């Protein structure tokens, strides 16, 4: 083994450990942007508010 | 094919099927996240129908 | 260059291939994604328009 | 190391480089995204506003 495979196969295990924390980064994000959904339903809710203070 | 180097190559198999499976779940988020647009779009027309009712008024 | 050698490498190769076909599908969906920002900007406009709605009476 | 070996091994790095490449790309699009989350928020005032108006006005 190696002459020299062994740091050629070490390199790929370093890229691959770079990919996996890039995957970490864009599943957090698009956690954080899931949150958004609620956000736009609460919009709704507040024009249904005006409509009732209106009719009112 | 020595068997340390057998050992390593496994090991990237290990980790391309994770990298995989890791995209499973992104992609999944995304196609959530794109029902967003027809929420927004119904926002859109739920102002609409207030300008209605206040032309009508 | 061992014969199963080559099978687990061309087995690797497959897999960074589909990993590659899953990237080009996020990118897209993030792509459409995007165009929400024209449609948000366009609802604050909208709100606008009925508050001049409104001024003029 | 066999000549064809090291080929396919150079071949393993430039597929990996490239998936890198995509990943900033996508990173780069999601923090994009993410000032959505102003935006939307933005709205959430405007439309109060339009309520403290309308009591003033009414
Ligand atoms: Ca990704």
């Amino acid at each position: 083994y190696d002459d020299e495979l062994f740091s050629d196969v070490q390199d790929i295990k370093t890229a691959l450990a770079k990919i996996h924390e890039d995957n970490q980064k864009i599943i957090s994000k698009l956690e954080s942007l899931l949150l958004l959904k609620g956000e736009v339903e609460s919009i709704k809710k507040q024009i249904n508010r005006q409509n009732i203070s209106i009719h009112h």
